[PDB]
Order: structure tokens, then sequence, then C-alpha cells
């Protein structure tokens, strides 16, 4: 009666350039999930314990979030890029220093790689809102998860 | 003092439109319940367990959204209707066909249903997000949920 | 030595008059449900709570029975049918009204919609027996749970 | 390469009427959950499990909102008071009585007061959303699930 | 429609010999859960430790079992008495000593006890049966449980 | 340096007071849970399922502080009795009533039984501080956990 | 006093032909045990992973069926035989045949085994039944859950 | 035999002098909750995140500690009062400041809070003891708790 | 630049002989399973439950082990073959002997199956290690988890 | 308004009575976690698996002791001293034998030792509940918890 | 006294060649995760889910092993780098193709990248187990560990 | 029929060398164990909380240590002694100091007695390795996680 007599409905697609939008967003997470277990490994220091915990803490959430933003792609039918020679061709996010590094340093360098992936989302943020708000709420899900670990990282250099 | 001193404060109330919109969304979530149901059980073929499986999952995620989309209903002063009669006299899903049905079969049929599903509520969303953008952000959490189970549905069918 | 040599051993396969007893059991189970949730949504007065958390334990016991049901259909190679519009079409269950109903009436309301369910298990119990005892095995689970379920919420509305 | 060169990049710093609006739901919050826990403790008479139960779950959402404002408020450079005083001189809910109080009272008091907070995020909800919508969706939560325990709270006193 | 129009369709109600029979096997499962309990603080010697674990789960099972009876009748208007002096009254297990106990001793008391308890269930099953076969289904359980323990419990005795 | 070169060091044994002080508390224990069974069993009207609940939670409570009472008599060389007939003969509790009983009838009773309880420990206590201060806080968790429960129950029938 | 006084109450033996009877599907379970291992280790081809993991599941009920029926011959008196000498010459399953198998030949060697071990209990069920019902219970849900295992596996090679 | 014969049971009750003292170990509770959280926000520097987590592990704690403490003045016919004027009235903490805090400042603020709520359940602890030794208990469980937080605070400002 | 330009790499293939020293290995673990079971159902005497529970685990270790095995063969295109013929054909452990057996017995018997499973295990280590290093390190688990199990088993009957 | 205005509010700390006593019960429970070690490696006869488990339920218990008496130590100002020169130069227990022993012999010896263990605890008991009674309530838990440990234990070879 | 008195006692130090040898095997662990992800998102066809899920195994697998490699480096004083660029230019792996894949193209793809992976551990495993068995411990894990995986994907192409 | 045919084929044994290198290594590692629970209580200063939870899995992870190496021993017919006196006569660790000990000088402290150590391990390995492979791969499972505790704790005292 109220039955769509259609035997073949087409789903929401996603325009080229949201999908271009989204892929900005996946390089820079995978980025940071990468840089996040090279300071991981390599920070050194006074306070050694917590910011290897943590770093471990923020790599779980940027995983989480490439594979939620990939998996967005794909349901509009988009096609995300996360190999490794474009993600390090297309990273907005400053190169990551090689070698032990002091946990004040480490925690400095976080932050700023912390920022710039937050910084790529809101760019996109609105262009994306505009086409599917649906998708900006896991944007915003994001810029709350990656800002909220910037704070608990750079509140150890913080002097007050 | 800021203390407000009113010993009664009324709550949000939605407009009948509002309930309507919502109650559209819901008997499309039943149905696609139901119809999940049955393609789960009566799927056979090719790769049966995966589809088996997957649309159990579709199944729990509709079953979870219906109850999301009732109580917020019901917390906004709106009476839902999600009885036997009403679904199947008012959702805009096309019928699910009876009987046996193969996994190539199963996969184009459930598909169209949750793009239909998702269509409802994409339909509605710009006036529910107008008089309550909380309830938009319930819409959103269906949408991403959905077009997410109809991408790992029909990745089956797609060739190349 | 004990072997048998046969290359394609056939299973035990349900008459279609037992598959139709068992259909009788699905779509019974499959209204509860949707008037059990219903209920849930819809009921207001005194002692909600404990009505509203003891209709979901119900809801949930009638969806895993209908599995159960359907599940073993499927395994005897019978076909269910569990589309919302033969649902409406064949439930003998009293149709459930609309609109908020108060704790007392719906007591009254679902107590007799179990009954009814229950009813149509021991109404085709001896059928089923008699072709596959293992089946009947299952009828007793559902009306021992079901039974259960009628005591728990009509309890409420006993006076002693 | 598309790597930023800037060792340095700051994050999204709230405005100071931002963190105002962030601080007044806060409050509520904070009030709200010393106010749940009084409910929780001094409510007598008919269906008293029942509230005394679901007045826990609204005590734990709440401060689970605290938190999350809270920390919301840190990430973006802001700075909370969940003090004793500064929630007693400022919270907008309508003090709660002391002493033991009816199932039915406690029942209207505290849907009053849900409803008060909920006004308060209500009433700061554009303002934020203007600013920062990923603090608008932490708004949207919030909403959502304190209306929701309004409904599951004052449905006890319902009439018909 | 095939939906049936009465508001008041009563349960399947146990006749006065049927409670009885369920009156009867309730006393000696609780009778049974408080020799148990005594039999498990109260066991000295060789192996101890085993026959003082063992038991415990065939109290945990009576338990359950007298839950299960007891329950079934409320199900299907019957009265249960699990109180000390009817059960005391009523029993028909033979009484288990005081004091302390040797293993030995304590393995062939309560492998008699168990046994009576069985043979209660067994003496009543072919008229709950006949009567109620789904009540029939959980004396089973009933029966195959109590006759594991037993062996579990007697094998300790065992000569070769 | 500091060695005993004791070969058999004795263990603390209670004196015939202290063994009967706490088989006077094992035997209210035991009632209590007897009782308690046969309340939640046959509770019927207002507030069914919410007494019901709470009446299983006593119960366990009662359960556990049983074998807490019954294991620290085997602990300091004390011989419990647990048995139906010796509970029936020496319980000091007042007797429950057969039948189905209102909600606010099994509250009055139940809150009286607990109270019983409770007030055989307290009669106790100083007797058991006096020997053995580790029993008494035995009994502290006892009283504390069922003057809990007696609050949690009686409750119900407050009128303010 | 309703109290029995034998100090000896001996417990249900089975008949020698009961034993028997359990013996053959005792043996039958084990070896489609040792079967199902067989094909899950050695499957290749279209869907080998869903196949695989439906193996494992099928592998898990008959060794848990397998424990079952061993010890309800063990409760019953009787002695179970299920070492790999007498399984293998008393076994009624056709032998699995040697070396990597296609997905489709498994799927249809492995129904038939189930098929094979199902209608062994199905041929010994009325004489057990007869003897007791208890046991017959367990072999309802051996049916049960091993058809449901048929279903789940013959389903990939049924075409429309 | 050993029945009481009454008809209604009272429990213990607290005297006016016990129900204060209850009070003022309840508001101190509350109140370090409310500072633990401030803190918990708040703290910025060196080793941030070990007292970040250290100080919601305090709050879990007493925030538990406040519900025990509540939960027993019910239990006892006395009447709690955790409302924030009443806690900024009569706590006798030390306020605590506002603004962002050092992890040094911190540390020391957070122990002499600690201390001061101990010391509140130290002073009043003979006078709950001489009435009802298992609140006591109660006590004891809270000073342990509290103490032992203490040290794992101060521990970080300690030069050795 | 390091990658290597081949668009298909072999992977490790095991010789005919390691595959045939694993399957040495498969069958005499998959016999010691079997006969675990019939130890674990038959055993009675002194000690019956430890003996029972630990033939259990046992026989968890030894089923974990034959996965492992038949596992490492797949991966390495080896073949396993764990048909009951095969498996009766092949082993080299002594036959398990018929009927009930004492707990004494029941020792020394597994105690001798377990050091011949070792013994085919430490039999083909050499060729095995030398061939695959990675394999080896799944036999020392192997050895090591079972002579644990020999230790555990065999401890009953050590008279010092 | 109750406020105290001190800036440092120092803890509760411990004499170096209270220190020694507590001390002295530290070194014994370490003492009796490595016997217990000893005994449940080298034990060896007749229930050796109960034995063996229950000795390692022991050392638990005694592990957490001592965590629960260094760490009150340090909560208090006080310095434990857990090292073995320590240990071995100052415990009251007597010393465990080497090599393999018997279960008949490892029952007493432990037992013994566990009754040396609660001795030491018994006799510092005054002291510590004199200077803090939330202390003795921590000896409480060990009394009744190794206490328990030695009915469990010794049990094996008692003879009745 | 068998103590050593040296102050400082050094850590095993990792060769250059050592450590290089590591950073090979994590360079090609961290692009097999990538990879992997990558066929994850954009694999599509007959099959599709099964893939899909393995490959997240996959992925788990090597990236828990990249953990390992990296730590181990650590532990013996060599560094790491895990930088999507050194990845990049350094992993041995033949790239992934862009865009989607079928179902068939990604079995053969991983498989050959999970085979080149596994040669670099096994073409460093000699040197590696020289210098330290216990690493090359690790490396057997891995070893197994992504041949178990390749034999889990490849075999869905593997044709009778 | 491959089965062999001795009724008593006994396991591996250590020679006298072989138990005594594993003794070397339990002694070691229950030392490190006792130490590791010193440092944990008397730790103080800066980064105390990281240093504290740290130790505890040092000691958590010694303590799995000294049980599977003691076990091993068992299994291989060699006799531990893990007693005070012995531990202290033999143990190769430098003495840790009594009393509170900054963090500094902890993280020194302690990773210079768990290089002590490993460096017993990495001295009895080849010996170990030499008579059985598998108890070699038990030794680099305690090498690989105590030089990873090792980078861990040392860490927080690196300089650049
Ligand atoms: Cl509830
Ligand atoms: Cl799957
Ligand atoms: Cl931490
Ligand atoms: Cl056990
Ligand atoms: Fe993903
Ligand atoms: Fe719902
Ligand atoms: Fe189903
Ligand atoms: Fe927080
Ligand atoms: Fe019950
Ligand atoms: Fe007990
Ligand atoms: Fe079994
Ligand atoms: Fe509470
Ligand atoms: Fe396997
Ligand atoms: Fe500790
Ligand atoms: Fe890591
Ligand atoms: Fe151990
Ligand atoms: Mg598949
Ligand atoms: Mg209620
Ligand atoms: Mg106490
Ligand atoms: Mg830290
Ligand atoms: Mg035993």
């Amino acid at each position: 009666s109220a039955r769509r007599t259609e035997s073949d409905i087409q789903g929401f697609h996603a325009t080229p350039e949201f999908g271009g939008n989204l892929q900005k967003v996946l390089v820079d997470l995978i980025e940071l999930s990468l840089q996040g277990k090279q300071a991981h490994w390599n920070v050194v220091g006074s306070n050694f314990r917590d910011l290897h915990l943590q770093l471990d803490e923020l790599v779980d959430f940027a995983r989480e979030g490439s594979d939620t933003i990939a998996e967005r792609m794909r349901a509009l039918d988009a096609v995300p890029d996360g190999r490794s020679d474009t993600v390090a061709a297309t990273t907005t996010l400053p190169e990551f220093p090689a070698f032990e590094r002091s946990t004040a340093d480490v925690v400095d360098l976080i932050t700023t790689r912390i920022n710039a992936t937050v910084d790529t989302i809101r760019r996109v943020h609105d262009a994306v809102d505009a086409e599917d708000p649906s998708t900006a709420n896991l944007l915003h899900g994001l810029i709350d998860g990656l800002e909220k670990q910037a704070w608990l990282i750079r509140s150890e250099n913080r002097k007050v």
C-alpha cells in the first residue's frame, strides 16, 4: 500500500570530492598512528611510563578512527588509499624525528601532530557536513577524541 | 543564588509532524528487522554462512534502532505504533519475496531494502533536525550503521 | 565393517503439515514480540519501570523462541514465513490496542496474549510430538518459558 | 610531500562565552547528580525499589555527563569549576527538599529538576553549535540521555 | 485475520494431584540441599577437599532445581510450601546425621539421599507427564543432573 | 634465629559458649533463607516484581551468611547443624504463613523476620567479640547487610 | 514424619540393551568428531573459511555430545567404550576420504555423516525412551543440535 | 519451639548523636569527591597523567564511601543530607582553589583534604563504635581506604 | 625501491618427510585424547574426582595440541590424517584397557601413555628442528605441557 | 562556615611499637607464602592434586595479606622489610623441610605453619587494636582467612 | 653468601647488524599491516565477508608482531624506525595495487605479501639466533602465526 | 598396529647439573620478586605511581617465572628449593637496601637486579639447551620478559 514498487532502489552515493575529503582525513589518521607508535617505542626520560601508555591509547584511537573513516568511504562507495607510499606522499603532518627522544620533546612533538590531524578534520568539516551530516557526526567524534588526547598529553609540559 | 523557583518545569514536546516523521522511521526499521530475519532463515547457496550471519547483525542493529526511535518518541511525548498491522500497512519497503532465495538474490533484495530504510531517514532528516538537533544525531547513527550494513552485504555481488 | 556403504544418506524430512504446525507457532511468537515491544514503549502509570523491564524480558524470550522455531523448520527443510503481512494476516493473538495504556491494563492485555501464544503451542503439540519428539522438546521449553512470563506479569494484578 | 612545516601548531581554543556556556551546563549536571543521590537515599513508599534503582542510573548518567563537559572544557583551554560553593551559588535547578519524600513526590521533584538541566543545555545549544559543532554533538547525547531519564521516571505518575 | 476475540484467556491450571506431586519433589530437593550443605561443612578425612567441593555443586544444582519446581507450580496456579517445618515433616529422605562424618561415610550417606530424591521424581514422573509433558521435561533435567551427581560422588567409594 | 622449634602448633578453638552462639546465628540465617524463598515464590499484588527480585537478593545474602558462619565454626573446631529438623525446632523467627500473600503483607512479614535474625546476631555479639574479635567482624558484615535488606524491603510500605 | 529408613537406596540401573544403544550413539558421535576435524583441516576452495569455522562448531557440539552420552552411561552404571579401535570397528558412518577435498565435496560428505549420526540416535530413540525418558531428552538435544549443524553446512550446496 | 510470637519486631535505630556523627562523615566524603574531581580536571604539569588517574580512583572510593554512609543512615532510620548547599555550609575541608594548579600543588592540597576527611572519621569513631560496632566496621574500611589514597598521592612530593 | 618486483612469491614448503614426522605426532596426540576421555569416564575409586578433572585438562591440552600440529602441517602444505582407522592403525601408544579402572591403575596407565606421546615428539624433534626451527618451537610447547601433565598425574602414586 | 583554614593537615602515623608489630605479621606472611610454594611444588602421594591446588590458594591469600600489611605500614608512615635475609632471620615459623614430602606430612607441616602465622597476628592483635582499630580490622580478615585455610588443609588428615 | 657486589650491572646489547636485522623485520610487518587494511577495505566479490574478516585478523597479528619486534629492539638498546617514509623506502614487499580488487585477486596478492614478510624473517633468522636465541623464539612465533594466516587466506583460491 | 608394548614407559629425567642450573635460575627469580615488592612498597618521590605500578608487573612476571621453572624441575624429576634461607644464602642478586628509596634510586637498583637475574639465565642457557631444548624455550620467555621490564623501568632515568 505505502510500499514502494521499485525492484532496485539506489543508496546514497558520495561525490568524488566528498571521497577526496575523507581521504585527506584518512592519511593524517594513519600517519598519526604510525608517528604515535614511533613515539611510544622511542620515548625516554622523566615520566617515561605515563607517556608510553598514553601514546598507545592515542594510537588505539587513531587506528579506530582510520577504520571509521575508511569504512564510511566504502559505505558511500568511495575507495580509500591507506598504503604507505600514499600516506607518506600526501600527509600534512610534520615528519616525526628519528632516534630516542625525551619525554618533554615527545609531548610537544605529538601535541603538534594531533593538532595537525584535527586541523585537517576541521578544514574539511563544512564541505562534508553540507553533503552528508551523518559523516560530519563521525568527524565530531574524531575531533572530540583527538582534542582530548592533545589535552591529556600536552598537560605534562604545562607550567602554572 | 541562581536557582529557579518553579515547582513545575515541563519538558520538550514534539509537534505532531515530528512525531509522524519518527513514526515513518520506526515502521521501516521494524519492517527491515522482519525482512532481515526472513532472509537470514531462508537464504541458500554459495556463501550461505556469511550472509546468514551478516543478516543477523543487520537485524540486531535495526532492532536496536527501532528501540532508539520509539523511546525518543516517548521522551518527547509522542506515541509509537509498532504493531504488525500498522507496519504492514505503512512501511515504504518493497515486500520481501516468499520462500527460499539464493545468496545472490538475498544480497540484492536486502541491499535495496536497507537503501529504502535509509532513504526514509534521509527524507525526514532536515525536518527533524530543524525541530530537534539531538534527535537528528540519533538519525545520523542510524544512517551510518545501516549504510555500513549495506556495504558489508552488497559487496558479495560487486564484481571487479 | 559396521560402516554404511551409502555415498548419499538422507536426513529427516518434515511433512508439510508438520512445517505448517511450526509456522502457526512462529507467527504467534513474532506477533507476541511485536505486541510486547508496543506495550514496553507505551505502558504508563503505577509500577511503570517493573513492567517496562519485564516486557523487554518477555520480548527477548519470544524473539529467541521465534529463532528456535524458524531454525528448526529449516533444519527439517520446512520454510518459515515471518514477514509482517503474513504475521498480521495469520496470527491468532488479539490485536494490541493503540496509544498509551495503564500498567494495570497492560498486565491484563499481555497476560492474555502470552496465554494465546501458549495455547497455539499446546494445540499443535501432540501432532508435532507424534512426528518428531525432538521438536516437542523445543515446544516444552517455549511453554515453560512463556508460562513463567505469564505468572511474572499477571502477579502484579493479583489480589489476595 | 604535503607535510606541514610548523613545530608548534596550537589547538582550537574556546571563547570566554563558550567556556561560560559549558560551565553553566556543568554546574547543573553536578547539582542534578547530587540531588539524584539525595532522592535515591531518601525516597520511600509505593514502588520504592524501582525509583531507588532508576535514580542511581540517572546519577550515573549525570556524573558521566559532568566528566564529559569538564574534559571538553579542558580540551578547549577552558577551566571548569565544579566546587560545592560554586555549584550551590550558580545552579539553576530548584532546590531539592531535605528528609524522606514519597515516591510520587520524588517522581515530580526529579522530573522537574531533570527538565531544568535539559533546559540549560537547550538554552546554550545554538551558541555552542555556532562556535564548535563537535561540542554540540556532546550536548545532543546529554539531551537525549536526560530526556530518556525524565520519561522513565515521570511515567510512574502518569494517569491513563 | 485469524485473530482471536477474547480479552481474558486463562492459563493452564494444574490439578490438585499435579500440584501435590510437584510439592513432593520440591520438599525432597530442599531437604537434599540442606543435607548437602550439612555434609559440605562437616565432612572430614581422606579426600576431604574433593567431596567438600562436589557437595557444593550438588547443593547449587538442588537449589536451582527447587526454584525451577516452585516457579513451575506458580506458573500453573499451584502454591509451593518450602518452609522448614513442612520440609522436615514431609521429606522422604533419610535423616542426615549430625556432627563430623568421614569422607567414606559422607559418600555413602549422600549417594543414598540423592537416590531417594531421584526416586521421588521417578515416582511422580508418569502422572506429571500425562497431565503436562512440558513439566516432565523439567523433571528429566532434574533426574539427569542428580543422577550425574550420584555418579560423581559414589565413584569415590568404588572397589575395582 | 626467631624460628619456633615446635613440631605441632595447635589452632585457636572455640569454647562451647562460642560454638553455641554461632549455632544460634546459623539457624536463624537458614530459616530466613527458607522463608525468603517462600515469600519470593508466593508474593502477589502491587509491585510484585520489585519484591520478588529483592527477596532473591535477601536469600542470596542469607545463604552466603550461613556459609560464612558455618565455615567459621569449622575453622574454630565447632560443628554446625543446619538440618531442617534442627532449624525448625530451634529458630527464633516467627513462622511464615502458608499460601499466596500480598506484597504489603510480605513486606511487613519479611521485615519482621529480618529484624528477628539481626536481633539474634546483636544478642550474641558482645560474647562473641569478647572471645574472638575476628568473628565479631563477620557478625558486623551480617548486621550491616541484613539491616540494608530490611530498609530496602520495608520502605515499600512507608507512608509520608 | 515421612522419612524413609533404608540405609542403602540403590540408583536406576540401565539394562544391557540400553547400555548397548547409548554405546552405538557414542561411537558415531566420536567418529563424527574425528571426521569433522579432518574436514576442518583439509577443506580447500570457494568459501573455505566459512566451512572451516562451521566444522569446528560441529566438532565442539559432537564432542560435548559424546561427553553427555558417556557420562549418562556412567550415571546409569553402564560402561562406555570410546577407544579408537572400537570406534573404527563399530561406527556406522561412511569413512571420510583421505587428503584435501573441495568445499562442495566437504559440504556433501559431512552432511551425509551428520545424517548418519542422527539416524543412529533416531533408530535407538524409542527403545531408550521406553526405559528412561530422561535419557531420551538428551537424545532430543543431540538430534536438534546436529540437524541444525546439517542445515548450516548443507545450505552452501543448495541451489535456488 | 523457640519461635518468637511477636507480629511486629522493630529494627535497631540510630540515636540523634549517631545520626549526626554519620552526617559529619557524609558531607566530608561528598566534599572530598567534589574537590577530587576539580583537581582531576584542573591538574597540570610534571607527572600529570599519574595524578589525573589517581585522583579519579580517590573520587571513586569517596563516592562509594558516601553511598555506604548514607545507606547505613537509612538502614538505622536516620536521614542523610548530601545536597550542595549543606555540603558547602557544613564541610570541615579547606576550600579547593580555583583555576589550573600544578601537580606539586595538587599533591599537597589533596593530601591535606584527604587527611581532613579521615580526621572527621577518626574524631567520630569511638562514639559510633560505642553505639554500633557494625558501623565502626564501615568506618574502618573508609579510614584504611582513604589513608591508602593519601599515601599513593603524597609520595609524589617526597624527597629522600 | 627495496620492494621485490615479483608478482608471485612462494612461501615455505615442507618436505614430505617433514609432513610425515608431524603426522606421527598428530596420531599420538589424537590417540592420547581418546584414551584420556576413556580414562576420564571410566576411572573409579579413591580420589576419583581429582583424576576425573585432571584427565579432562590433559584431554584439553592434547586436543589443542592436535589442532596446533595439524594446522602447522596445513600452513606448510602437508596434509594431516586424523581419521579413526589411521589413528588406530598407526599410533605408538599402548592400547588403553576396557571397563572401569581404579584410580591407581589409571594414574600408571595414563602416565605411560603421556610418556609415549612425548617420546614420539622427542624422536622427531631433531629432524623437524633441522628443516624448520619454528615448528620445533611448537614441539617444545607440547613437550613442556605434556610432561607437566605427566607430573601432575603420576604424583598421586608416588610414595616418599 | 565549618571549613578548617589549615594549609597542612597531617595524617595519622604509627608509633614504633605499632610499626614493629606489623613488621612481625609481615615476615610470617611472606615466610608462609614461601613455604606454601615449596610445599605446593614438592608434595607427592595420595590426594596430591587437591593439596597442590589448596596450597596455591593459601599462597594467594598470604601474598595478598603481605601486600595489605606492608601497604598499611606505608599508609601510616612505617617502613616494611620483606627482603629474604630479614624474613629468614626474623620469621617465627618452623623451617620447612627440603625434598619431596608426602601429602600426609605436608598437611601436618603446613597446618602447623599456618597456625604459627595466625598466632603472631593474635599475639599482636590487642596492641594494634588499642592504637588503631582500623588496622585491627585488617588483622581480622587475615585471621579469618588463614584459619579457614588451616581447616581446609588439616581436614585431609582427620580420622573419625 | 653468593651475592654479587657490583652497583652497576649492564644489560645485553645488540650489535648494529642485529639491530638492522630486526629493523628489516619491523618495516615488512608494518607494511603488511598497511596492505592488509587496504585489502580489508577494498576487497569486493564472491566471499567478500570471509576475506574482509580474515584480513582484519591478519592485521591484528602483524600489528602485535611489529610491537613485539620494536619493543625487543628497545630492550636490547636498538632503535626502531617505523615511520611511513622509512617503511615505504625500505620494505621488501611488492606494492599493493590501488582501488577495489576482487576476492580472488586479494587472496593471491595478500598471500604473496605474507610470503614476502615471512621470507624476510626466515632470511634474518640464523643471524638473529646466533646472537640471541631468545629473539629467535619471537621470530618463530611470527613465522608460525603468519604462515597460518597465509593458509587461512590462500585456501579460498586452492582448487581440488 | 604400530602400538608399543611396555606398561611402564619412564619420562625424561634431568641430570644433577641440569637441576642445579634450573635451581640457580629459581632462587634469582624468587629473590627478584621479593626485592620487587620491597621496592614497590618503599619507593617515593617524582613519578612514584608509575614505578609503584611497573614494579608490581615485574613481581607478577617474576612469580609466574619462578612457578614455571620450579614446575619444569618437577616434571623432569628435579627438586626445587625456594625456601627463604636457601634464597638468601644462594641468590646472586646484589642485596636490595632497606627503608624508603627515591624513584631515581629504585630505577637504578632494580634495573641492576633484573640484569643480574637475566645474566643467570643467559649463563645457564647453553647447558640447558644442550640437554633439553624445550626447557631453553622457557628460558627464552624469561629473558624476553625480564629484559622488557628492564627497558620499561630504566627508561625513566635516561638522559636524551
Ligand atoms: Cl528491577
Ligand atoms: Cl564468520
Ligand atoms: Cl598508569
Ligand atoms: Cl578441584
Ligand atoms: Fe575497518
Ligand atoms: Fe526499548
Ligand atoms: Fe535465527
Ligand atoms: Fe573525567
Ligand atoms: Fe526462584
Ligand atoms: Fe560453605
Ligand atoms: Fe566428560
Ligand atoms: Fe546508594
Ligand atoms: Fe584446528
Ligand atoms: Fe602492594
Ligand atoms: Fe608496543
Ligand atoms: Fe606453580
Ligand atoms: Mg564465506
Ligand atoms: Mg516496581
Ligand atoms: Mg571490625
Ligand atoms: Mg607518571
Ligand atoms: Mg582429591
